[PDB]
């Protein structure tokens, strides 16, 4: 892992789902803001689709603190449009305002330290960002267990707090 | 850095304040039960020791559900026990019902990746252990920011909740909410 | 490193495959006694149709007929597999399908078949004949852009029986 | 090791060919501008009939219709390569033909696209089409008992052409 | 290991000491111009440690007046220096004092001056002393349980400085 | 590189000595059961009197009335050692002397202490203290140019037995009669 | 190369066209006689059938010494074959009452010493094996130039002289 | 051994005695000739030198045809004066035409692969190099065995034939005998 | 490199020496329980060599008589030897001698007892003397120009005897 | 490894010595120009009387006639050696002599020269003859018990010279006056 708190977070870059179309994306596009990047095992599987739901409907406390939210699996981008969708009815996402970064090749998952080499995708990790890009914050679940939208609000505003005072 | 999600926790033992006292603990000490074990940078700092206290004041709370709490620094067991012996009032621990684990030589801290080179302590470093003493969660927390009791709690059911039921749980799930059926088909009973 | 000799046992695989609707363990070694069309493709749920999945699924039988199975790999995870059959070929999806999707999700089968692009993450389309003693007798590399020929297979196929017998 | 990977440039051989019965300088780099279907077969001299040669030196113009040229090679010298094409077909020798015959005596040939057998010192039987870029778009590789199809290297060119078009 | 050799420069160290009640950052180069007495204990809020440390701090004035400072480190933190510090000697704290008192929270230090306990996380009781040109000239290592002399310190710093002389 | 570690075993040593007149072997080993003082002089024949070694002779009975031997060692030859001996302290010799003069023709010994200099083919002036179970108690290392105290060596093996026997550990400058510490808080 | 001699000569085994019939043919096959084994370059050329002939009519003056006669080049067996089956006229072998060992891999040729890199077949080279195996003379000839049968005759003669005497 | 057939002989120099003297001789010094470098075993041994006279009585004719000979054993320019200094009835050389290099490092006898690392000299070893230098022929016996002045002269005679009109040199091949067109329809006009 | 050290095993030697005008094997064992003078010189046909091995022969009885043996050495083979010897003293040669002259062919024994000149091909003037119980005693080596002494080489002999025994 | 070999450069050495009672630095470059008789001795104020070195201090003008300097080399340090120097020889000591005592305290002449006994911490008897281009010409190794001969060096030192200036070669047993060998046929 290349993922070390106070240091630049690992620089990443590929393509991603933006509002249902596919779009290059780099860290350094996130510059001058606070960045939650967090990483989910599967599309097409369970815990994965409810963080990432809860983080899209819940954007606007994100972004009305010069915070934005970015999620990855390994799964491909075409892979990502289809979930999207997928209506929430039959346990897909539906429409989303987060962007869906695909890690295809692993090397993204492989630098933040959350790879899983036995099973072929990663944990459930999270990772803030602050807006100088240095690496704050990091959180590693193992499989079965989501993350709080509320504990990462909590988490922002303090790093943010702290910077400031 | 040995400690990986999913596999046991890097075993350790050391000398540690209880109840006053030094104490030999070890890692198995806790087999059979979940241990919260994390790290926090220094005794005896000009900030209050509010996560510290925390814990301790909402013990309980974790020794209902199986739970264990232990906390660990580099400064020696001596120091600790100093801390602990200085009032509250003046930036001391007062008594405390949680272990107070020294780690003099960073064995321990380089074993769980969060000791910091550069500056000769750890950062803010949480861990959840479950009671086959196979580590479940890794918060690593920039030095200014504190953890929150709430949601260490929250993960702790989490997990003994999936280990007992399978059934995997959602985000934001607190003991009551709905959770999924880990199945292609299983799954739209709650979606 | 590619492990796939011509005249060698084909490199051993063990994996998730989706078979009619469910998650089944698939080995290399639940073949022997049987030749076996092996055939990776590159991705589910793109924009090109899916062909020549199809063709093979819809000419099954006369495989079957010459002691013959066909399986299917990507690098998809098996869930994707699933969501890919479940949606209607209207839409791109694949729908039911009788060949069994292999899913190769840590890239290690891949890999010792040599047909992995470690630049895109995915396979090339790569195509393998393994004869029922597990030895690998042919071996089929096409550029993503152009597809494979059932009738060749059967050709390849019906070829190396025959070269078996007499 | 191989150095033949699809999407990347072929690997740049030379040597000597028999083209219309003469000796002739050859290399990779002289079809520059064209397709090329490059295959290599075990032996010349031996009992089994010729009919893969032949069956490409007869259907030629429908590769140089498409700007297709096709080049055979084995590990013999040229000089047999020459004495096959002088005998009979009648034979089992090639008679005249339109295809060069490429040598490939060092066997640097064949360790280069990967299709030398060690144990038996000739290679097996391996196709491989080149785009008019130098660029290695698919590859055949065959055991021993089973030849390879006019028609299927027709279609793969077409197809490769094609879609390098639209 | 080690590179605290006699006759030559002493190790170069820095960092952070707390001196009359603040933290102020300190360098072996400060010291230049002067004698320096520096010398490492095991732990604050231990037994002989502080005793030597008052003793040494109680007739500092014997030292300044041979133009000769003298610094005290452990592997404390700077914080929990100043602790031990504001704790009444009667407790056994130091009380307020006139050395410094230098932190080694990374044990680069006491690993450079030799003095590290890889087994226990603290330095042995050693003592250097440490000429106005910067050239180490004595070494003193003790056991745990036994502590220094200010007069035997004293006696060795006046034979330097006589010996320098004359 | 050295071997000599506090709290670990001594570096061991063997070679011949000069005793009383007489060449003898003596061995590290020799002195277990008793502490011993281990000391390192330069050179012998030397323009600067031997304050230190006859000091320390003069003393014995100090060291052998607390369980306590000594020995010096330089790298000159027994034989030289011997000459020296046989010289008078009138004339910068040695005079008869009551401790062992060892000899590290070899250099092994001064090498496996850390006192010796490569550049000068001789020692600096280091004294080891040894306890009675063959353990490295205290190393000291002198410069050149300054001698060694006496006094200050019977005070720390004193103190180490102390200790030794009843755990409680020696404040700074603590003599015999000084008041200790309880090891506990 | 492995060929030394007052030393076993390197053995070597391969398929051989003989009495125009493919044949197992190993070194061992001819303990208890002296060996003449020699390499030429490649069948259907130039210099190689005179010296091949050559050896072959004269092969009586070997066997009536106890000495047998071995020609091997990187040709395959089957290109041996068509060359024997190739009348003298047309520049072929003719029959031939000579062994023709095939040394497709190349293996044979370097352990004795005689492979070309550059070309892919080896020079003129001529090696005597004795009747306990041992080598006893090398000769190496440069391409354009053949080798002579009186010569070889010569020198087995004074090695089984030597041998007795 | 750095002696290969078509590459450039391994260089070589030495104190050789030529007719009575010692003289400084390098393979450099034959350029523009072809060169008969043979090693021969030792001086004085009890088997008449046949094989050196031979070649000694017959040099002018290689010296017609722009080629020298020299042998070379790893005995001392010392001995090799003496030996010649010894008459033939004696198992002496008597006095020669033919160079004798003497190779006491045993370094030149090494870069011809002809030293015998178990009996501290050569085999019997010849080599035949061109005008340019290149070496083209190499002939080794074991020691029993003599070599053959005429054979050698038959090589020599079909590599300058060939270095000449190309044209390539059948088995038994001597001056006036047929040659061969190296061409698959040049060769007919001789077979 | 040299394995020849003072009051160590001599290096063990055997070869082939002329003696009496006979090949003989000869081994450096054949001469336990006496002392050996051992000695190297260049090269037979030469100027000193012969002076020092006619002295040393002409003079064996105050050897011999003391229980002590000689034996020469070069790197020249054991024919050129012979043929030395067999050459009258006036034209240089040997003429009959009492005293071995070993074969070091290969230069093995040379480089054993450190007197090979690499550059020369030859020794330098090396002499050895070795105990009765195979321990060397004593090393002489001399740059080529100088000859031994017979009378020297006794001393040595009588020195070492006498304090052996006294 | 050593580094002494014949018809190369003596291995380099420097160090300090006494002459005629005082330190004194001392270059083997300081000979270029003579030759040089440079010979180790054991150990200083042994029970073996010094026949050896007074034998050449005795006879050095023998060597000063001819273009000839001896220095005589141990182990011990400059200070034995002026002490021994300075002890009558009546008691074993050396008593005043003429020829330079280099010290190698250090032991790295002895190694550079292979006459170091690593087993003991001193040299056995070697002696090196040096000519006046600095070429090592003559080595001479015995066993501890056996002395050297100073009738043979001036022979080797002789010899050399008469073949450096008529190049002959010297036979065995040579000596001012005999016959010599033009080194040609």
């Amino acid at each position: 892992s290349k993922a070390k708190i106070s240091k630049p977070a690992p620089y990443w870059e590929g393509t991603a789902v933006i509002d249902g179309e596919f779009k290059e994306l780099k860290l350094t596009d996130y510059r001058g803001k606070y960045l939650v990047f967090f990483f989910y095992p599967l599309d097409f599987t369970f815990v994965c689709p409810t963080e990432i739901i809860a983080f899209g409907d819940r954007l606007e406390e994100f972004r009305s603190i010069n915070t934005e939210v970015v999620a990855c699996s390994v799964d491909s981008q075409f892979t990502h449009l289809a979930w999207i969708n997928t209506p929430r009815r039959q346990g897909g996402l539906g429409p989303i305002r987060i962007p869906l970064l695909s890690d295809l090749t692993h090397q993204i998952s492989k630098d933040y330290g959350v790879y899983l080499e036995d099973s072929g995708h990663t944990l459930r990790g999270l990772f803030i960002i602050d807006d100088k890009g240095i690496l704050r914050q990091i959180t590693l679940n193992d499989l079965p267990v989501g993350r709080s939208v509320d504990e990462t609000l909590r988490l922002v505003q303090a790093f943010q707090y702290t910077d400031k005072h």
